[PDB]
């Protein structure tokens, strides 16, 4: 549970603001904003946004992820997890890390999984 500011403060694509501090990527996809835990779901390393290649490269066992977190290569077996994102009373985005949405169980499609912006 913390704040990552106003939706305006982001552009489409991948932001690495709170990567060092909160171990997250904040991604605005087409219509929407969502928050990716930078935690490889192979064993546990911290992968690396690679804008050139449109990819989060995990340096642990090569695992590759698309900009939406989908596991596309390497040993990683499932997409990178996502956190609940809500607008506060002050309009700023609260992230709640103790709720998580698993893209391969249709959890990205349920409330708090993203913000429409
Ligand atoms: S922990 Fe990321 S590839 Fe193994």
């Amino acid at each position: 549970r913390y704040s990552i500011g106003f939706p305006s403060q982001y552009a489409s694509g991948v932001s690495e603001k709170f990567k060092k501090q909160f171990r997250i990527w904040i991604v605005k996809e087409d219509d929407t904003l969502y928050v990716i835990e930078a935690k490889c779901t192979h064993l546990g390393c911290t992968p690396n946004w690679l804008a050139s290649e449109g990819k989060f490269k995990c340096p642990c066992h090569g695992s590759g992820f698309t900009p939406d977190g989908i596991n596309i290569e390497g040993p990683a077996p499932r997409p990178l997890e996502r956190f609940k994102v809500a607008l506060g009373d002050d309009g700023q985005i609260i992230v709640d890390e103790s709720t998580r949405y698993r893209g391969e169980r249709g959890e990205w499609d349920k409330p708090g999984a993203f913000l429409k912006v």
